[PDB]
């Protein structure tokens, strides 16, 4: 599924990523558009042969299990296929141990790069929230 900016945006805060540990709903749309392009079905592969899945692109080296990523963790206790459906409650509880874990969304790179530090607060312009 290719969420909408504003659907995505309900959704998430449906699911309670509005301002968890401190980051507003902005934060989590931009990630999401820099990451994934709104994507669930994305896949990425890092070089030290783990892949990033879904709307967030979490990753196999610590989150998840998909059977190709030897040494790893599975830390959110899911197959990584599941981090890919159009239902993106596996992506967002995940995403929530993710950002307790010390560092913030600083563990995504697109957001370090391309979110912090600007006007996150434009991405929800226009959505009925
Ligand atoms: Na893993």
């Amino acid at each position: 599924k290719v969420f909408g900016r504003c659907e995505l945006a309900a959704a998430m805060k449906r699911h309670g990523l509005d301002n968890y540990r401190g980051y507003s709903l902005g934060n989590w749309v931009c990630a999401a558009k820099f990451e994934s392009n709104f994507n669930t079905q994305a896949t990425n592969r890092n070089t030290d042969g783990s892949t990033d899945y879904g709307i967030l692109q979490i990753n196999s080296r610590w989150w998840c299990n998909d059977g190709r990523t030897p040494g790893s963790r599975n830390l959110c206790n899911i197959p990584c296929s599941a981090l890919l459906s159009s239902d993106i409650t596996a992506s967002v509880n995940c995403a929530k141990k993710i950002v307790s874990d010390g560092n913030g969304m600083n563990a995504w790179v697109a957001w370090r790069n391309r979110c912090k530090g600007t006007d996150v607060q434009a991405w929800i312009r226009g959505c009925r929230l």
